[PDB]
DNA sequence: ATCGGCTCGCGCA
DNA sequence: TGCGCGAAGCCGAT
């Protein structure tokens, strides 16, 4: 906990006490991969000014990639590729690392000799169980820092939160402390395997890549990644698309959504500096509301689910009234049964659904109205509850630029088990899960255009 | 003990 | 297209 004005020590809690070292500190990067407006990477650098020792980064490359395809791939790693060139310029080395976290963060402490240990936080499993090892490993000191949230997970609530709705008031009342703008990075005044070549050892390890009847599908020229074209992402949302957010923002039809969200997922652009420019920006007051509440109480109430809730991608994280429900109408008989492989290929009889998926298949990014739609005719037209969440959960992760996210299990859990909803209209098959309809849709948009868009 | 109020479909201007 | 109601279980403020 070093000094600071701009320093909130609230964003920082130790995971491990120990003696600080006479070596560097180490900003174990992972969710946060960005330079600026990064409180992890600003955090490490306090401290390193106080020990008289410079920072250094350090990223682990896990083979979790071979889960999730080349579109993943490259728009991280592309990303990465700008980073290194914009710490050198701060005179702050990068080191990549290939193998488990466990193993490959402890070994490079004891042979750099690091001093103290730094890392931001997500709440998915797989990164605790990284932590663990790393604790049973070390000697130094440990500090976990929340980056991505602007108000620290741990203290925006104690809990899982119920609703939207309990957690908002909790929320807004702290914002007035952590709503704050970020101090510039200082560069280092003391003093990693070829990014070019891991880029190519797993292009070429992914052989799996979807294509079509044997083009490929994906089309990577809709949004450039790196930190540098966040910028011009946020920036043009507010000048040109924030204004109509409020009433656009459900039509698929209209690209009016920020576009945020894959440059969000892997910290390339702060939440936070986009609150700020938001919050002063001078545009439709309702817009604003909304927008507000997607990108605060929505995408920080899902790393309060997964971080109170570890079963956050399974059945048993559904509240009891949803479990009874789907429960009792297991035996009912769906109109209709698709398996992975044709829902993956789009070949339902609902064209609506087909189109999302087309879109998901082709962008890499289906539109934020659509996917509950998606999600919630899974669970319609599969075998079980649980086969729902495996398929919904499968392909969200594969294919969305933006998956493998706390927004996803959220999202899905939203969708296939009513976290963070509430009880409707009995069904068949479906129960009391808020039902959506293609007639629906055809009221609230031209699910026409939509559909010949995306074939 | 007890209400009020929560991010759909539907009938109607 | 925008509005007001319905159906439905529960949290938290009173
Ligand atoms: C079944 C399902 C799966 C989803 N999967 C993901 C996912 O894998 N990754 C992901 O980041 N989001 C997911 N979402 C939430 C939402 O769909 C996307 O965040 C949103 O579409 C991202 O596009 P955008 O930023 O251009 O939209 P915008 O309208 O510009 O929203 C801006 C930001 O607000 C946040 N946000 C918006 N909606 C939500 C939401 N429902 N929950 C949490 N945060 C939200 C996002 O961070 C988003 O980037 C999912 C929703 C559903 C119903």
């Amino acid at each position: 906990v070093p000094r600071g004005s701009h320093m909130n020590p609230k964003r920082i809690r130790a995971l491990k006490s120990g003696k600080q070292g006479d070596g560097p500190v180490v900003y174990w990067m992972s969710r946060d991969q960005r330079a600026e407006d990064n409180w992890a990477l600003l955090f490490s650098r306090a401290i390193a000014k106080e020990a008289n020792v410079p920072v250094v980064v350090v990223f682990c490359l896990t083979d979790e990639f071979l889960e999730a395809g080349i579109r993943q791939y490259e728009f991280m790693l592309k990303g990465l590729q700008e980073l290194e060139v914009s710490l050198s310029r701060k005179k702050i080395p990068s080191f990549f690392l290939r193998g488990d976290p466990g193993e490959k963060i402890s070994r490079f402490v004891k042979d750099y000799n690091a001093g103290t240990l730094v890392t931001d936080f997500s709440p998915l499993r797989i990164k605790n169980q990284w932590i663990e090892k790393v604790i049973s490993g070390i000697s130094i000191p440990f500090f976990e820092v929340d980056a991505h949230n602007v108000v620290p997970c741990w203290e925006a609530s104690q809990k899982h939160e119920y609703a939207a709705h309990t957690f908002r008031p909790k929320l807004y009342a702290l914002l007035p402390e952590f709503l704050e703008e970020f101090p510039e990075l200082e560069p280092n005044s003391v003093t990693e395997t070829l990014s070019d070549v891991l880029e190519t050892g797993v292009k070429a390890l992914l052989p799996e890549r979807a294509l079509l009847k044997k083009d490929p599908l994906f089309e990577p020229w809709h949004f450039e990644p790196g930190e540098k074209a966040a910028k011009k992402v946020m920036e043009s949302f507010i000048a040109d698309r924030l204004d109509s957010y409020g009433a656009l923002r459900n039509d698929p039809t209209k690209n009016m959504l920020s576009n945020l969200s894959p440059y969000l997922h892997f910290g390339q652009i702060s939440s936070q500096r986009v609150v700020l420019e938001v919050e002063k920006a001078e545009s439709n007051p309702g817009s604003k509301k909304a927008f507000l509440d997607e990108i605060l109480i929505w995408k920080e109430i899902s790393d309060n689910f997964c971080y109170y809730n570890p079963g956050y991608d399974g059945f048993e994280s559904f509240p009891s009234w949803a479990k009874e429900s789907l429960n009792a109408h297991r035996n009912d008989v769906r109109s209709h049964i698709y398996t992975l492989e044709e829902f993956e290929a789009g070949k339902t009889h609902d064209p609506l659904w087909n189109a999302s998926q087309m879109e998901l298949l082709s962008t890499g990014k289906m539109h934020g109205y659509t996917r509950m739609y998606w999600a919630k005719k899974i669970l319609e037209w599969s075998e079980s509850p649980e086969k729902a969440l495996e398929i919904a959960i499968c392909l969200n992760d594969r294919y969305e630029l933006d998956g493998r996210d706390p927004n996803g299990y959220a999202g899905i859990a939203w969708s296939i088990g009513g976290v963070h909803d509430r009880a409707w209209g009995e069904r068949e098959v479906t129960g009391k899960i808020r039902y959506m309809s293609y007639e629906g849709c055809k009221r609230k948009f031209d699910v026409k255009l939509y559909i010949e868009k995306y074939s």
